[PDB]
């Protein structure tokens, strides 16, 4: 698996593979590991499957459910708590082999600066989070090849459309040194899934766009 | 890993997959697993690096060895029992971790049929063998989706070239459901090695060859 | 054990063998592990014997429990989700030996589409679930065998009739490769369970047309 | 496995079933495992593989070497003593996993009486052996229900061809109640292997009657 | 221990013997496992004496409960569920060396066809339930052999009679090959119990005619 | 620890960090992990000092004594073969704990062609060995970082000084990311080590010229 | 990480270095150590991120808590017990790994002398406090080496300013000989965060001054 989130001026992106294995061997192709959770936040999510999409479900449902009781949104801060303590909640299970761990990417609409109001959050088992200031973070099996490869392309992040150029080779350098961690797939059209996250919500990358931007970079790297 | 072998009227392919990992990770793109032994057998090997290398390099030793010790190569029969003794002597390494099989393929120059002269034998840790008469075999992490691609695509193996072709494709689809064997690299060229064995001997396949079948393969799965 | 499913045009099929066994011993000839759970769904369950009969009645009391109560079924996804809440409330006595994985297959009696209405769920040992969008899927330790026959067989399936031949096929290959997968018993007239799910409901296949399906692919194979 | 002797006026037979297995996979469907072990003796081995054949290999070598070194044959019982001073050797590496325990058929040309000089031996792991003078005897996963349905059909054993009969049939039960012993496979022609001895020596019984009297069974098991 | 139970034209029979050990030792010559549990049911259970006994009385006492309370027996279902349900229940102490397992004999009064209408229930520690297609079952140390001698008997079963003969005879091989199954003691006149079932209801057989049917078997094995 | 290697037209370079900890302790900061092992190659070693020192030492001994005895060197093939050799030997001791890696960086003067002459061979444990046909490698704690930087990088590499400029980089983003891995410290001044090798040899890079490389690094992330 | 905290006259300073490491590999370069609790107490926590951070924050709200409740603040001695309460509670799961240390820096409003009213309070893991009552204290890996630079420099703090200083380069000594601590990074302008408290209270030593004295420092230590 890897999950990667990158700032750009105005917003935030994240992207993920879509690689399932059951030890080495490959049990899916199509599947989804980053959710929108609400509309101005995303959450990608590394490990078990099972807790995986659980802590996307039950996270987006308790937000909503605060907001439907108390008639506001949580805070961006409230937000990362939450998911922190869900964390911190599974990490018996976690200790035992069921363990999973989530990237956080939102937009924080009461940040005063709407260009830097996107919000890359980590975590790690025992629910300790950080917030990223240096705009990228990634998780999963590939994310130490992903972050190494965005640390020299993350220069040439300008706008949405060149970032998510920058998420989605990420990915690829990412996939090309793990194996856990699915490239695109030519022949069945199968390629990393995005979330885009700006001041008008959290929307999701269409397919085709993802496509042409990974035949672009397969053809930068043949001739 | 996964190795094939397969025989076809008048010869034998055997196909091995370039790819090293270490755990998850890509530690090797480029490897070589199927090693000509002899001027009549090849011998590709799945496992620790190390001890497949060892297994393939000491191996053909030992068969020049006794051709010019005593004059004449030994009979097949015998070969089968030198390897097998070479993998029984490393069963307490292999307790250990450092396991490897090796898949022998040969062709029997003193059968009484030129066109069935060819041999496929299979090894346990242990040193146990088995000589298989139902035409090919494989080993490897992926071996037992490569055994089911050729257990339906078999019948087509007529000549040399569709039975090599047979044998890409039972790799493709090794890699396609395994993430420990590696699928043809379009991008940077690299392509399963194959050595295929007759009456006049054995001999690499170029790379160019199996280059072609695997973009046949590709196409042939896209439409 | 194996059992299959695939999608067909206008409805999905579910094949399972009928081997019981305790170890190497056959303690079962004549199992049935394929289960209506309602009108419009069949579940085939793998491993311990107890818990998957358990699975079946408790799973299909749920179901119809809900739709009395509330006088309408659940949807397709809420069916998914108790079953998967159902396995993951194992998950203990499974780490322990009682481990029993099930295989949902389904006519979504609200999709927009009636080609494409079937549905194949599988589920891991923690409860999470994939939709298989591929078309096919099996579940048993015979089911690499099945899904690799599947998979050279599937574009063969055009109607009802033409997928039930595929999925017994597949269940003949699985009993092939494993010993813990029953074949056909022609001496004692015994064939794989199969239920057929439309848009008219979910109905057992009469052991009659198996038969003649086993037979012809028996023929075929032998000459 | 299933190996099985049984002596018949003036000889004795033994027959063995063909399949490999590792756990549930079949992973070989043609391997010998009753060899001719002298003029006058035949071995069967059950359990690992590479004990099992280096068994026969090297008592075959011990007795001929006695023979060619001394100008004459060891007396029967001197036979059965190498062999179960073989298997009482190799009793650490069985404790260790490496366990395979023969079955030992014989003619003893130094018999006074040619009907009952048929000899049936078996041997426990570590040495000890029993001369079987109720005239049957098995070894393997299946010797049990082998050795059971012998105990119903030895009466009809009058000759060298009924005794091969009754032999084929209790190997058709093993292999109908045990999974690890394979059953004659009609559609791949691939029947047990049997040695007859009787005072002219010991012969393979060629393919073709053990492949009538199968299909005799089978078709008398139908109607 | 031995029980062993099979169907014939219009009802069914169950037979065990009378052997009780502490290890080695013979700690009861004339004990009772096979007990009518209800008007058509009886159950005879193999394992420790306590929890068989315990099994044994409080199925009867839990059946004839639902029959007062309700007015109306249990469905013979019913009654299948309620023992598997009480096996799951003993589980625990199962695996600590309390272990029980039963065999279910009974008339389903409600079947359609009274012919058929015997039905064999067998269970393993956790409950799972078979109902026996084949027309026989036995349990308890001495069970295989016991299956193994019904499966060449079984086509002599034609009546009541020969189906209790068949399956004393059944016992007496299981005792003749399993020193923990004891057969017909002809100095203290102690047989094995057998039960008898059909549309008049369950009875027990005197011991005149088992010992009868014993003393026919011996003289049959002796000449 | 984090050892580079990089193939350039012509040549091959290796260079490695200074830094010697023991857990989090730093124990030393001016350690030296890259040796030239004889005139065509030098050996940089990731691990236990101990086993790494007696690697080097004892391999540059015996790549000189089959010299001496037989009047040639070994075959780049050799090398390879007696360096493995060693490590394998190693591996029950590494089992218990003292576990050292090689890199292996040479200049083959058979080689049929001069411009790609270059080669560079990494081991694992067993012993297990692989000619690098891709340009780079590393090895040590740092070096995921170090190979992934080099990824980006390598496009760069034309000559002598751009391939040692990329090396000294990919260890600035492995110190960068790797507290086990030391990057320039320039109030000691202490930088990595380089060896260079071509048709020429091998023979240690400067100390001035690394300083200078590192301090236009860090002015140009600054 | 190193917290360290050392008395001056007239109050106390405590200061933290911003690295965070999950082993080897540097997870953060920005992480804040030190956190003001309330307007007279400060705490340093070292250890595992999550917990850390649970006990200021929970902390910072259990003082406010009593103060809302109580309408006066706590006595310092009570803080001091309760922070202590806290990790004594904390100390089960700190055997699992869970472990965090906290250092306690206060201004005593009730303490008569108001020059040598700051306090300094050390914890162990079962909850036991110590009064540092020699000017200065360390905590996390590098405080030995902190601790053993402050004191040597300790007799050079005679006002705030020079007690910023010592503690800064006590921070600067331990990130040079532990590698788990990190020093300033002047490339991306980070360096350790301070706290000064005095009769004023407690307010965030702002970056501009701690980067002055760090420059300051690595001069003096160059040249
Ligand atoms: C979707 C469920 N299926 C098919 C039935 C799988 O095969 C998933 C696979 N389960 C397992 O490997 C089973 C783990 C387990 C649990 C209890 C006892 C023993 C073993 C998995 O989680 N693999 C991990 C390593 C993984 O690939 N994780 C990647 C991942 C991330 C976020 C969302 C995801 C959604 C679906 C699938 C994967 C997802
Ligand atoms: C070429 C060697 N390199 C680079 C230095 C590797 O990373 C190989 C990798 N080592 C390891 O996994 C080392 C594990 C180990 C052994 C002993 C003690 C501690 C740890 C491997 O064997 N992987 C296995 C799973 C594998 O990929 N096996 C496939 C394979 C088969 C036949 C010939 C091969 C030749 C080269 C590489 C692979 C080969
Ligand atoms: C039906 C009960 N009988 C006859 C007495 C069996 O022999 C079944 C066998 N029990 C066992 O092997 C007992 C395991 C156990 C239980 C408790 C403590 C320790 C060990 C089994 O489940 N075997 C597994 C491997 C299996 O065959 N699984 C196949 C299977 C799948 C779905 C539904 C099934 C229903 C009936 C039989 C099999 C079924
Ligand atoms: C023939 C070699 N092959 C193919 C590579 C096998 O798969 C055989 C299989 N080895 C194994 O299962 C490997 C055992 C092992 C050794 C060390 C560490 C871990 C495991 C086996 O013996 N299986 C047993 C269960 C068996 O089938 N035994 C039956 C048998 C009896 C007499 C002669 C035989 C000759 C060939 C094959 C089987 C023979
Ligand atoms: C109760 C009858 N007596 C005399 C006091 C016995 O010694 C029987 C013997 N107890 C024991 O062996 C005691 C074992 C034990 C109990 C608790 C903790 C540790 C160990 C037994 O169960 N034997 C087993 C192997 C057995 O024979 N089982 C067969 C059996 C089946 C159904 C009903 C039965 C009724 C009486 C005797 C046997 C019965
Ligand atoms: C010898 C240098 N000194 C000073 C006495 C050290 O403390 C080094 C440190 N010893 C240790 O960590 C002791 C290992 C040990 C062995 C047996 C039982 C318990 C512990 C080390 O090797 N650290 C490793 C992690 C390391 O830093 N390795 C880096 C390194 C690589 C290549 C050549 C090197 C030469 C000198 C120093 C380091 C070298
Ligand atoms: C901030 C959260 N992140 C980002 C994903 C981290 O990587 C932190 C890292 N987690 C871990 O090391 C995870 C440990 C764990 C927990 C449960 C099960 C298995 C393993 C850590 O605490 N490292 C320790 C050694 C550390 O650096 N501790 C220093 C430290 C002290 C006070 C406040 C802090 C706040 C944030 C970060 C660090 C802080």
């Amino acid at each position: 698996t890897t999950i990667v989130a990158l700032k750009y001026p105005g917003g935030v992106v994240m992207a993920g593979d879509r690689r399932s294995t059951q030890g080495n061997m490959i049990s899916g192709r199509d599947v989804r590991k980053v959710y929108i959770t609400d509309d101005y936040t995303a959450t990608g999510i590394a490990g078990t499957a099972a807790v995986a999409v659980e802590f996307a479900r039950l996270y987006a449902v308790e937000l909503e459910h605060y907001e439907k009781l108390e008639g506001v949104p949580l805070t961006f801060a409230g937000k990362i708590n939450r998911l922190a303590i869900m964390v911190r909640g599974n990490l018996a299970a976690a200790m035992q082999g069921l363990l999973a761990l989530p990237l956080l990417a939102g937009y924080d609409i009461h940040a005063s600066d709407p260009q830097s109001a996107g919000r890359i959050v980590s975590f790690d088992a025992a629910g300790g989070w950080n917030i990223e200031e240096e705009g990228y973070q990634a998780v999963g099996s590939g994310s130490l090849f992903a972050k190494s490869s965005m640390k020299k392309l993350y220069s040439q992040v300008t706008d949405g459309d060149s970032g998510l150029r920058v998420a989605v080779e990420a990915l690829y350098d990412a996939a090309d040194d793990d194996s856990a961690t699915g490239g695109p797939d030519l022949v069945r059209g199968i390629f990393p899934t995005a979330v885009i996250i700006d001041a008008d919500g959290a929307v999701d990358v269409p397919e085709s766009r993802i496509a042409e931007l990974a035949r672009a970079i397969i053809e930068s790297r043949s001739g």
